[PDB]
This record gives structure tokens, C-alpha cells and sequence, in this order.
């Protein structure tokens, strides 16, 4: 599909058998979720943005649908105030910027 | 064009007479570019990212070209890790996301 940017690009994802809203987001290197006590292990990461840096863990090779879409890569879990959909995974599903 | 997004997707624009480098960020609602001299009047404004909150000065009606394509908008300047051009700007130049 194509989404307009009048409105933040939020979309459905599938993750660790839940379902959740996360942003189709250019900006981000990495996917960042809300969060969640996803099984196996994991790698801690600090990632900055506005306003400084939060600790997230590092899953890797993790499942994860967007609009249908299947992908599989590295999630980010930690306390991010939204859920981002980063270019790790934005490239799996075939996503573009076009003007 | 379209950008595929196996790199960060970094263009650049033109502001206040100067080139420079600027992400485009589907993540970010506003645009906030590093420190440096604009002129006309600003506010003092707060705006949060994933990592908290900063200071930034608020120029409104700034003339702004994103890739050969022209903006006037709002932009805020303050200490951002990078060059972001948010939704604010990417709306004007007919910029969508495409899967
Ligand atoms: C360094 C470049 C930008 C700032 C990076 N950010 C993605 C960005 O889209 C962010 C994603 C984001 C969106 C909403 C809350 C927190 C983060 N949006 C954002 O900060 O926008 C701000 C400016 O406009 C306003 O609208 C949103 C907040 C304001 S991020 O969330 O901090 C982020 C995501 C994955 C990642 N992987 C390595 S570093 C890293 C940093």
C-alpha cells in the first residue's frame, strides 16, 4: 500500500504471538519495541536518540509481521515511550520513500 | 524518487542559505535540525524524544529545500543527534511511505 504522512504512520505488527501498533519509521537504524517478555536470550544495547540514550535488550532473529508482510531480524526491547519499525526490517517488506 | 532504505535515507537541503545534510525521519512528527544561526524571531520550545526531553528554538515560516523540492514550515533547532526532517516538511514535498 501507500501511506500518506498527514498522520503519524502507525501500523499492526505481529511479534511473539501479539499483536501490537508500531510506526513505519525511515529514521530509525533498528526496531525499537515497547516492553514485552519475549522467550530466549538476549544481548544488552543502548541506543540514542532526542533526548539522550535508554537500555534496550537485543533480540535477534526474531519474527515479526507488518501489514501481512513477513520479516525476520533484530528487535530492540526496552522502555521506548512508542513502538518504531526500523529500516532492519522497513528493507524485508519491501518499503520506499517516494516524492 | 524513490529511496530504498538499505542506508539511511540522508538527502540534502537548503536552509537559510546553506546546505547541509538531513535525514528523512517517517518517525518524526517535526523537524529539528542542530544548532546553528537562523535568522528572524524564535520561541523557546520543548520537544521529547526516545530518549527524553530538550531545548530547542522555534522558527516558524522557514523556507526549506528538501531535495530540490521546496517547504516552508516550522523548524526547530537544538541539540538533535541529527538532522531530521519530520512529517511537517515531508507532507509539503509529497513524500509517502510505499510497500
Ligand atoms: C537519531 C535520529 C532519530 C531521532 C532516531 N529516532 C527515530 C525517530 O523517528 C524518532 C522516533 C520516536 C517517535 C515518538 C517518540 C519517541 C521516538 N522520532 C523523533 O524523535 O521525533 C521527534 C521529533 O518530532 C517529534 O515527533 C516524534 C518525537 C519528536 S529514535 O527513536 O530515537 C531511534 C530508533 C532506532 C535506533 N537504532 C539505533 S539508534 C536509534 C534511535
Amino acid at each position: 500500500p501507500q501511506i500518506t504522512l498527514w498522520k503519524r504512520p502507525l501500523v499492526t505488527i505481529k511479534i511473539g504471538g501479539q499483536l501490537k501498533e508500531a510506526l513505519l519509521d525511515t529514521g530509525a537504524d533498528d526496531t525499537v519495541l515497547e516492553e514485552m517478555n519475549l522467550p530466549g536470550r538476549w544481548k544488552p544495547k543502548m541506543i540514542g536518540g532526542i533526548g539522550g540514550f535508554i537500555k534496550v535488550r537485543q533480540y535477534d532473529q526474531i519474527l515479526i509481521e507488518i501489514c501481512g508482510h513477513k520479516a525476520i531480524g533484530t528487535v530492540l526491547v526496552g522502555p521506548t515511550p512508542v513502538n518504531v519499525i526500523g529500516r532492519n526490517l522497513l528493507t524485508q517488506i519491501g518499503c520506499t520513500l517516494n516524492f
